[PDB]
């Protein structure tokens, strides 16, 4: 029984940050209470001013990451302001039953509902808006994020030994299908429903116009780059609700990677590139051993550097000449 | 030595059912005998009447699923009626040598042949047509299915614990490449050969016009939906001979999943979505805990809901409030 | 300390061969010294005379495979001759730091540089010309290969049992984006620079015009086929620097398969089809049990048989009827 466990409330933070949380916890099963508000909005998605008629949780792509522990219960209040055009609902991949919650959360504009489900399974899980068997749209327009259900005992390697991250980051990869006019420039829509027919048509082509990390081309670069330092251990949570992707850290690795994102299975080690299946979320742990500016990307490099699926990590610390050294700098070829 | 062993005869059932079989067995190596007849035919593949000049094993997509046990010998008589136009053959991914049988099963129309092979490795394996010259086409037009080679002792988890399913279902997902007219509507061909040139042209674009489970859009929906009940454990065999896919069960999971579909390896638990590599078949077990109508799909949702890679499972039983509760129904937002 | 270790020189060999090397070794850590010279050249990539303005390490696609042992140091001198027209660098997926060595190997035509890194992790790793955050033109144009870091002890099955191969072969799968004219025929470019704008544009569509193994359609067939014999065990190293592939050996398997290509991880057995992620290199082991002609291919059959992703292995030895026998040859259907 669940109506009698201690109810707690979590303040959510917008990506790429994850709300503060305990890994291995002394604590016992709780009900964790969260609130998310759907926000439909036109967002600028690239540097030449192209816009998406987007649909977000809490006004960001991805929605924020929800952290709990195995055996906890998740209790969500989903809010659909009257200023929105469309109905919404939520399918938690971590939940069990009634289409992951979607049947119990159909909120029209100006409505709200509260769902609870047991987080009986550990790993990173996608949550995303739902279609009644209908051409996605809501999903690809931005309605997804991650639920992370940590093992009560912390993260464990294949031999059972414990693993701890100093900090977790969350990346949502969105394949966008922005329509083009006869002039060959991208279309700009006044309202959401205006964008529908043209978008559906682009979707059939299975060819994203852009693929972005966290809402925008270059969203995780420059002033907004991720940060860590040598010796630090990061957990990179990668969600892709609709399409396969292949994450990679440049001059880095995946020390321990759950590419299927299910913590009960033994992680894999030493990975150069791993694979997030469309409609799943995986996680990777890396301990930085060198300073400098790393890139973190989808290693279809067209998708990365031509379509937008890439970001940076700025790393403080001491250069290690053992791991890598420049024996001879670029110089003219011997006469 | 092979001829010595008992020769038994299986009569196959059409998908989505799997022919009655024993999981864990006390029997010893038998030579299991099957017959499949190649049916060339035009089939209606969607709700708006679009046709496919199809090629099939036993007049269905996929072919029926052949079940044996590790160490059994598979003996297939392959019939190519005089009424067909094209030659055929078969490649079992489960067999060893001569292109998986293909070089020894080259039947012209009005010919038949009999191939035996040792089923020495266990798992779900794709079988597909594989002539000289024109392999993809025969394959994409519908000529694949699954051979399930069960390990002699039944299915085992990573610890060695025994695993048992109550009913098994076979889903073959087919990426279809139907040509279009200059007026934008799908072409309708009088004969199979007339479809060739136009189809190949669509094929080079690597973009399916449709992607269907078992021969058509909504083949596993409504009256034809898969059926189960709370406490039942199902094996969902998923084959895709030509193209990657990523199966998911909405508000379900894979309790145990061999995504590469080879049973000697340890399965994975708690998967939200798994990945069937093009030209492979995989398997997942799930034990239902909630009633209702589940959706089984390719979790590229464009491919699912727009191109047709989706089906339903209708689940009988009693709602478990512990797993999920609608705390508060969709009401107006408080002031 | 590295400078005080023995320095050895390796002569590199052209694919599909891998330079002579020891699997399990009693030798201590060494600094293994390599030289690669970048060559930009126009190449014929299909049977119908289509050309690619290519870029290569050592005048081949892929670049030669570099073999070392866990604990060794790789020391590459990258030579960019004054005969080339573009700058180049190198990113080793098996290196830690500075975009995998890219930031310290930027050589303008007529320059060269020398890089050292510690091969601290075991597996097959891609190396490729680094695109410092730009459209991956050099990559898709041919600039990648594998670095194999063998564990010092040899390869190990999931139980710790030792595995050994008689020969290793390296296949680099390249997805090409050759432009077309208004007339519908593939373009031919006078210089490499002239090919840029048009190519980038094809790339944006994510649809390769061709997908070739080792630098052209049928490059590993006929006189150039891979060769083995019954009882021989081969390592098949498959790299794809930019796009997903799914290798399969026809009427063959992957006895042990590191599809993520990292040897410190348990391999999987009995695979019909494996999955190399774009931006990674995987390895498979197979012991031939039947003679004849085999096809090694991408099991997206459109990509294999129409776009060019397939090769052949010729296998010597004696047919084994227990594994597979032709019971009745193709002959008229009886009454
Ligand atoms: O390792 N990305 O070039
Ligand atoms: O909405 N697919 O879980
Ligand atoms: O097994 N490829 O036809
Ligand atoms: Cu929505
Ligand atoms: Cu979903
Ligand atoms: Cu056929
Ligand atoms: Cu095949
Ligand atoms: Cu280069
Ligand atoms: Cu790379």
């Amino acid at each position: 029984d669940a109506d009698k466990l201690p109810h707690t409330k979590v303040t959510l933070v917008a990506p790429p940050q994850v709300h503060p949380h305990e890994q291995a916890t002394k604590s016992g099963p709780k009900v964790v209470e969260f609130t998310m508000t759907i926000e439909e909005k036109k967002m600028v998605i690239d540097d030449k001013g192209t816009t998406l008629q987007a649909m977000t949780f809490n006004g960001s792509m991805p929605g924020p990451t929800l952290v709990v522990h195995e055996g906890d219960y998740v209790q969500l209040t989903l809010v659909n302001p009257a200023t929105n055009a469309m109905p919404h609902s939520v399918d938690f991949h971590g939940a069990t039953g009634a289409l992951g919650g979607a049947k119990l959360t159909n909120v029209n504009p100006g409505e709200q509902a509260t769902l609870r489900f047991k987080a009986d399974r550990s790993g990173t899980f996608v949550y995303h808006c739902a279609p009644e068997g209908m051409v996605p749209w809501h999903v690809v327009s931005g309605m997804s994020g991650t639920l992370m259900v940590l093992p009560r005992d912390g993260l464990k390697d294949p031999q059972g030994k414990p693993l701890h991250y100093d900090r977790a980051y969350t990346i949502g990869e969105f394949d966008l299908y922005i329509p083009k006019g006869p002039d060959g420039k991208y279309k700009d829509y006044a309202t959401l429903a205006e964008s529908y027919g043209d978008t559906v048509q682009v979707m059939r082509t299975l060819t994203p116009s852009h693929i972005v990390f966290n809402g925008k081309v270059g969203a995780l670069t420059g002033a907004n780059a991720l940060t860590a330092k040598v010796g630090e251990t990061v957990l990179l949570i990668h969600s892709q609700a609709n399409r396969d992707t292949r994450p990679h850290l440049i001059g880095g690795h995946g020390d321990w990677v759950w590419e299927t994102g299910k913590f009960a299975n033994p992680p894999q080690r030493d990975l150069e590139t791993w694979f997030i299946r469309g409609g799943s979320a995986g996680a990777a742990l890396y301990t930085f051993k060198q300073p400098g500016v790393y890139a973190y990307l989808n290693h279809n490099l067209i998708e990365a550097f031509e379509l937008g699926a890439a970001g940076h990590i700025k790393v403080e610390g001491k250069w290690n000449d053992d791991l890598m050294k420049q024996i001879k700098a670029p110089a003219p070829i011997p006469r």
